[PDB]
DNA sequence: CCGACGTCGCATCAGC
DNA sequence: GCTGATGCGAC
DNA sequence: GTCGG
């Protein structure tokens, strides 16, 4: 459906989810609205109150409200008040800054420190994270191309083959449902030793060595968190790469394949029949037991013990 | 009326 | 020192 | 904020 037919009511709506949870940190008034504007861009006409929206799940009596203050005015004065509010908008200005979430952005802004420029000057009241997140501010906005992800993807299997080429890598995220641009890079892992550390560092260490992985957020015995830079220059990147045990792995691959909206709808489903899916594994209900893990083989397992017909990556964008 | 609302790895903090 | 809590980025 | 036991 055409953006312009609700639009600015799913745009008042998200901006709400974004002062509830950068702001007055009420986590599930942001996924409240975040639901609400989800519900309302899928609905194909035009809405006139807030009556007629509020017949949508997860709609209800305040948003509706609000609705019918925005259909008779263009918007909203508790919005158009935050907005040109300082500390608020700057708390919340703040948050775009990848490793800065709501209790940090409070603590700078309490103090003085309000934008990139403040954030520049103060370097050292900044964690690791924040540094490579303020150093990246723009770069971490722009979105990937597919051309670049499959170069970058090159990189990738090229030199996890190389380590060793006994290791299994499959890129997941959008790029694997054929998306046309993507927001990052997230690479699963596995090994044929490896079921229920050297592992993960040694690939790390690789991408580093070429010079593909530029700088790091985070590195555990399971997940890197990073950030990388195809060969001249092209913005930085953030790379996630996790190393899976070899009987989790296909659920691994399904989970960071998602979508969101996708694997809900799967896990629902899912519980209709009598099983649980999580990362990890999926399970038998029992009384409501979730009993031992089955075993996996490829993402189709899956499908089956749900009976659900396999879905392409393509198709699974809800 | 009032509790649920997704779940988890890593970095860093508070506290003993 | 250590453990357990909390912030944060994530389908 | 919305939903539902
Ligand atoms: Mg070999
Ligand atoms: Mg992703
Ligand atoms: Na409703
Ligand atoms: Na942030």
């Amino acid at each position: 459906p055409q953006e312009t037919l609700n639009g600015g009511i799913t745009d008042m709506l998200t901006e709400l989810a974004n002062f509830e949870k950068n702001v007055s940190q009420a986590i599930h008034k942001y996924n409240a609205y975040r639901k609400a504007a989800s519900v309302i861009a899928k609905y194909p006409h035009k809405i006139k109150s807030g009556a007629e929206a509020k017949k949508l799940p997860g709609v209800g009596t305040k948003i509706a409200e609000k609705i019918d203050e925005f259909l008779a005015t263009g918007k909203l004065r508790k919005l158009e008040k935050i907005r040109q509010d300082d500390t608020s908008s700057s708390i919340n200005f703040l948050t775009r800054v990848s490793g800065i979430g709501p209790s940090a952005a409070r603590k700078f802004v309490d103090e003085g420190i309000k934008t990139l420029e403040d954030l520049r000057k103060n370097e050292d009241k900044l964690n690791h994270h924040q540094r490579i997140g303020l150093k990246y501010f723009g770069d971490f906005e722009k979105r990937i191309p597919r051309e670049e992800m499959l170069q970058m993807q090159d990189i990738v299997l090229n030199e996890v083959k190389k380590v060793d080429s006994e290791y299994i890598a499959t890129v997941c995220g959008s790029f694997r449902r054929g998306a046309e641009s993507s927001g990052d890079m997230d690479v699963l892992l596995t090994h044929p030793s490896f079921t229920s550390p050297k592992l993960l560092h040694q690939v790390v260490e690789q991408l580093q060595k070429v010079h593909f992985i530029t700088d790091t957020l985070s590195k555990g015995e399971t997940k890197f968190m990073g950030v990388c830079q195809l060969p001249s220059e092209y913005p930085h990147r953030r790379i996630d790469i996790r190393l899976i045990p070899k009987d989790q792995y296909y659920c691994g691959v399904l989970y960071f394949t998602g979508s969101d909206i996708f694997n809900k709808n799967m896990r629902a489903h899912a519980l209709e029949k009598g099983f649980t899916i999580n990362e990890y594994t999926i399970r038998p209900l029992g009384t409501g037991v979730a009993g031992e893990p089955l075993p996996v083989d490829s993402e189709k397992d899956i499908f089956d013990y749900i009976q659900w017909k396999y879905r392409e990556p393509k198709d699974r964008s809800e």
